[PDB]
């Protein structure tokens, strides 16, 4: 069994194991701000930011045919301060090719370039979508499981607790090829759950980068915050 | 689509839609006590109690070949007041043949008669096991998915927050034959999750009874409480 794991109760500026891209930034108070926040303390539009763990993770081995089981936990808060226009765009937990750079922003959440399903992406993502695009279901916000496409294969609407901290748990069992995610708002006690079959062996490359990505809207004030307070990850490749 | 749903924020004594069996009892304060509590306020051993919704639910149709998607939510607390011996036995959410009576107590949680896998049971259960029997994994308590057998096909250890209220969400997606359950302890913020493939069409009869069951140990003081504070259920059979 080879393993890998990190666990941040809070974030520390200048930490080497974290790669910040785009607007992504860590405050001295220990919080990770994926998207830009102005001097007046309010969310800026047309912003994209990502954070990747500096070490690649071995998700599966082509030689032995074994695939790893993994689990990730993080807590974040999304604040939508504007009355109008509609807020955007959301944040995602993703896995993909190592040494990747930010893709398209807005509805693409910084991890995709278009709305076409392209196995060439080799990207798996669990999104918390706050804006309804042409490819999205009517309800927002919604949790979505993205496999090589911004058009989720599965979707689950949820109630946003504006400014409140949400706890997320995403788990993958290699034995059943089952990916289950959970969203919990400690404040209200609300619980949301999504699950779906995902063959990691058919989607991702043997080695991947794990990260978080966030993005704000394409027009003035179509924004919200994407703050992350903690993040842990663990993977186990048997053989 | 035919549907059915109930939602109890609290329990009311004398409610007609609830069938109490065994020691099961509802207090005037609105709580459902599955297992007996003595005059000294402490849990009694050798106790078994169950509660079933008085109306059967159509889980699948053999004629159209359609299967229903369902979701159930309930909150409970288990208090293990004795230093010794080890506490037992746990509680379960189950689905099975309509008009059923309590089965064996103790490790069988009141829904099974033996440890043998018998498709004749036609019982599906999500257990919160507090005692480790010969057929259980070493770790207790643990969440377990039971399909026609007390020997879970899947298990997940969890940390008991003695006397604290736990929130549970069990969901079944007919499209993926996926059963995902979640346990959350609001107090500590702990989150546990289990998921597995279950073909309801192959396990349960077209019509079933949904209920909760609890049981205490086979020897003096091998007990704990099994209190339920709320319970809601919803099912949707398309066609
Ligand atoms: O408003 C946030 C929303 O914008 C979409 O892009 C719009 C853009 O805002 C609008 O000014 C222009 O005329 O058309 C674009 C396409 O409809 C983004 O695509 C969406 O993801 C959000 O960011
Ligand atoms: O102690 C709780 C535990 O008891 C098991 O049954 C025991 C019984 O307690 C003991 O006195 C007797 O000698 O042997 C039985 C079988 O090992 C139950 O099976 C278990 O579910 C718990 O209830
Ligand atoms: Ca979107
Ligand atoms: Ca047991
Ligand atoms: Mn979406
Ligand atoms: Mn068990």
């Amino acid at each position: 069994v080879e393993t890998i794991s990190f666990s941040f109760s809070e974030f520390e500026p200048g930490n080497d194991n974290l790669t910040l891209q785009g607007a992504s930034l860590i405050t001295q108070s220990g919080v990770l701000q994926l998207t830009k926040i102005n001097q007046n303390g309010m969310p800026a539009w047309d912003s994209t930011g990502r954070t990747l763990y500096a070490k690649p993770v071995h998700i599966w081995d082509m030689t032995t045919g074994t695939v790893a089981s993994f689990e990730t936990r993080f807590s974040f808060s999304i604040e939508q301060p504007y009355t109008r226009p509609l807020p955007a765009d959301g944040l995602v937990f993703f896995m993909g090719p190592t040494k990747s750079k930010p893709a398209q922003g807005y509805g693409y959440l910084g991890i995709f370039n278009n709305s076409k399903q392209d196995n060439s992406y080799q990207t798996l993502g669990v999104e918390f979508d706050t804006f309804s695009n042409q490819w999205d279901p009517p309800q927002v916000p919604h949790i979505g499981i993205d496999v090589n496409s911004i058009r989720s294969i599965k979707t689950q609407p949820f109630q946003l607790d504006n400014g409140q901290v949400a706890n997320v748990v995403i788990k993958y069992d290699a034995s059943s090829k089952l990916l289950h995610a959970v969203l919990v708002y400690p404040s209200s006690g609300a619980i949301y759950t999504i699950a779906e079959i995902v063959d990691v062996k058919q989607v991702l490359p043997e080695w991947v980068d794990v990260g978080l990505s966030g993005a704000t809207g394409a027009q003035r004030d179509a924004a919200e915050t994407h703050d992350v307070y903690s993040w842990s990850f663990q993977a186990s490749l048997p053989e």
